[PDB]
């Protein structure tokens, strides 16, 4: 059932969190996890993202989902970031892609004359035994948290 396989050494790399603790992948064993991954914090797609995440914050409560938004934005970035919008969800200062790379969602573009590479927006569901389950790349923002709720609520079931 897994769509993408992790290195094992994924689930335990410390993932800096907005606010100051740290997170790994391992120490969510036991729930759904959504894990976003946006390019970056306080523009208005990602703000967006971040926003209809956060409005669904109950129904992911009930399905037994945790969220966490990615970005390798700072963690002080972050900080504001959250205190701005609201959100109730914390987000993962990934600054030296560790995690992104992990997930493979640093794609390269041929352009300015060069290879170019960025964070490619991104969403993935890990079930309570850390099994990537499904995944949406190149995401369009519109929908996009509706559509990812529906499906956990469909695999979660
Ligand atoms: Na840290
Ligand atoms: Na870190
Ligand atoms: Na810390
Ligand atoms: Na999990
Ligand atoms: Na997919």
């Amino acid at each position: 059932d897994a769509v993408l396989e992790l290195p094992a050494a994924t689930f335990d790399l410390p993932l800096s969190l907005s606010g100051g603790t740290q997170t790994t992948l391992r120490a969510h064993a036991g729930h759904w996890l959504v894990i976003y991954f946006y390019p970056k914090d306080s523009t208005p797609g990602c703000t967006t993202e971040g926003l209809d995440f956060n409005a669904l914050l109950p129904e992911f409560d009930k399905a037994g989902a945790k969220i966490l938004g990615v970005s390798r934005d700072s963690v002080k970035s972050h900080d504001n970031f959250c205190a701005k919008q609201g959100f109730a969800f914390p987000l993962v200062s990934d600054g030296d892609e560790a995690l992104c790379r992990a997930f493979d969602v640093i794609k390269e573009k041929n352009m300015y004359g060069k290879q170019v590479l960025g964070i490619e927006r991104s969403t993935f569901l890990l079930s309570p035994e850390g099994q990537v389950v499904q995944a949406w790349r190149k995401v369009k923002v519109a929908g996009h948290a509706d559509a990812v709720l529906a499906a956990l609520k469909a695999h979660a079931k």
